[PDB]
């Protein structure tokens, strides 16, 4: 059945649907837009549940009213919802319309303790998210950062108990860093970064510096210090001592730092997912995380952009499969991106390989037997972009006698706006939805398209770091079709 080949399509809501004052401003305008999405066959929508809005009043002071109103409207429209536990800042760069910083009471603490923020070698602090260095430091009026995220999700589960009961919310995406992604804020626009800069390492706050200092001493190398020859945000690999040919990144010291640096993210995600499993135990929802798509410099030996981000990915070291294996124990979904990008669309000087990157991440996930979903990186309204998404949603096409050989769990499109609703753009979008649905009409019963809806089970036993790292062994990705068999046109 083509219904077994049906992949659900979700649409990201406009930023600030619930404003910084914690008010659901334009119910009527959003409703008009949602009714049209529903008419296009869209399965559901996605929304950031901003930490900066909900717990703004003060510690453990949660106001869910406006959001409950938003969820009530989504339900009345007959759409499902993907909720992002957004523990990061919204916008923040010159040009961003909607700016939602993390809670002010947290920023106040930051004023007297600048090390709660991610920090570069030059000492600049990024206030968009709390460094992994304070995940377990009880410096937030008694609570650790992880306890903050844990109490937040629990209050959400309790206050949204009816919506979770009704099956409105189908999955909870746990924000794990800048832009909600599990990574270091290595390419900040606010600090001058410009594509395709290699970015900078962000492990200099006192907490991680002490962490690294203890780690090297145990390795019997107290003389090793954090990186000092990595260059800056906009440099290119070969112009640095760390990333150039036979540079520091290939030394015993370099490889130890990179392993230490990337492991912090694996554990950061594992610990926080543990709390999410506890918070949502028994609810009919799936957990998920967002992995960033660093496609620039993917084409060269150093993979510099990925390394400073926290993904220790090299020609001979799979830096992504270990993340998938970590997600295994939580039965979580790996939400990726760059689904609409083609290498031909990137400037050659960027040494960009989004197509190859998507293939590696998706293949890794499927090898670890977890679900993989994804989004488009940049706004696109053209057929060429949609065809690439459809290709990635079912790499080996449709299967006439059963579910597809390979297929993403779902796709979330960025982003709902009036431009998407313009006649020309919308008519192409409607075709994209149809194709993602394998030429079938919207279907309300997930069973019809192989999406088992079950109560969240407790996490499986902890997987030791060394076992997770066995997944760094290089493996050939699954073969991909060159062009999809379900083009929006022919």
């Amino acid at each position: 059945n083509m219904l077994l080949n049906y992949v659900p399509v979700y649409v990201m809501l406009p930023l600030g649907v619930v404003n910084v004052d914690n008010v659901f401003e334009d119910p009527d305008g959003l409703k008009e837009q949602l009714l049209q999405l529903r008419a296009a066959g869209v399965d559901g929508v996605m929304v950031d549940v901003w930490w900066g809005i909900i717990e703004l009043k003060g510690p453990k002071q949660y106001d869910w009213r406006a959001y409950r109103s938003l969820l009530q409207l989504v339900q009345e429209c007959g759409l499902t919802l993907q909720a992002i536990m957004s523990f990061h800042q919204c916008g923040g760069n010159v040009g961003d319309i909607v700016n939602i910083p993390i809670p002010q009471w947290v920023l106040d603490i930051g004023e007297s303790n600048h090390d709660i923020f991610y920090t570069n070698r030059s000492g600049t602090r990024n206030k968009e998210y709390l460094t992994v260095g304070v995940d377990n430091e009880p410096i937030f009026h008694g609570r650790t950062a992880i306890e903050i995220y844990s109490d937040y999700m629990k209050s959400f589960r309790e206050n949204m108990s009816d919506f979770l009961e009704s099956g409105l919310i189908i999955d909870i995406e746990v924000g794990l860093g800048p832009a909600g992604e599990l990574r270091y804020p290595s390419y900040p626009q606010s600090q001058g970064w410009e594509f395709p800069g290699i970015g900078e390492f962000q492990c200099y706050d006192k907490y991680l510096k002490a962490d690294f200092k203890a780690a090297v001493a145990r390795a019997g190398h107290p003389e090793w210090e954090l990186p000092d020859d990595a260059g800056k945000y906009n440099d290119v690999p070969e112009s640095t001592g760390f990333f150039k040919s036979n540079g520091t990144y290939v030394t015993e010291k370099g490889k130890f730092f990179l392993t230490w640096y990337s492991n912090k993210l694996l554990n950061h995600g594992d610990q926080i997912l543990d709390e999410a499993n506890k918070a949502f135990l028994g609810c009919k929802v799936k957990l998920a995380i967002k992995v960033s798509g660093i496609h620039w410099w993917y084409k060269v030996e150093n993979h510099a952009a990925e390394l400073t981000a926290g993904y220790y990915n090299l020609n001979d070291r799979d830096g992504y499969r270990p993340i998938a294996r970590m997600l295994s124990r939580h039965h979580a979904i790996l939400n990726f991106t760059c689904l609409e990008m083609r290498d031909s669309e990137q400037p050659s000087d960027a040494k960009s390989g989004p197509q190859e990157l998507v293939q590696q991440v998706l293949s890794g996930g499927w090898r670890e037997y977890i679900r993989v979903a994804g989004e488009n990186a940049l706004p696109r309204y053209d057929a060429t972009a949609y065809n690439q998404i459809i290709l990635n949603a079912r790499p080996q096409g449709v299967n006439n006698n059963g579910p597809p050989k390979l297929s993403m769990f779902g796709v979330t499109y960025l982003r709902l706006s009036d431009d998407l609703l313009q006649k020309s753009n919308f008519n192409i979008f409607k075709k994209f939805v149809l194709k993602m649905h394998a030429d079938q009409d919207y279907c309300a019963n997930p069973q019809k398209y192989n999406h088992a809806i079950t109560p969240l089970s407790p996490s499986a036993p902890k997987i030791p770091i060394e076992v997770l790292l066995e997944a760094t062994k290089p493996t050939r990705p699954f073969p991909w079709l060159d062009e999809t068999d379900m083009k929006v046109d022919g």
